[PDB]
């Protein structure tokens, strides 16, 4: 019973390392993409300023 | 909601730099033309004096 209960507890509570590493990689790529898009987006008022004078 | 509210407020309160620069240029040319025309108009009394006597 202890073996079966430990198996159930691992199923419900333990980390699936493959899925979590994939999720971490996806999160890192999304964060880098968002940072790059933010760096690109901060230059729109530069285009606004280019119209002045 | 805050993002959408700021996007809304930009369309009412914030200025359009393209339209405003175009308007400023138009006003500058209008003022220059009116100044030149007034400088030419203040030359009617010299026609009056040179008429005779």
């Amino acid at each position: 019973i202890n073996e079966n209960v430990n198996a159930s507890k691992s199923r419900i509570k333990d980390t699936d390392f493959a899925k979590e590493t994939t999720a971490l990689t996806k999160s890192q790529i999304l964060s880098q993409a968002s940072s790059s898009v933010l760096a690109q987006a901060k230059q729109a008022p530069n285009a606004a300023l280019s119209l002045l004078g």
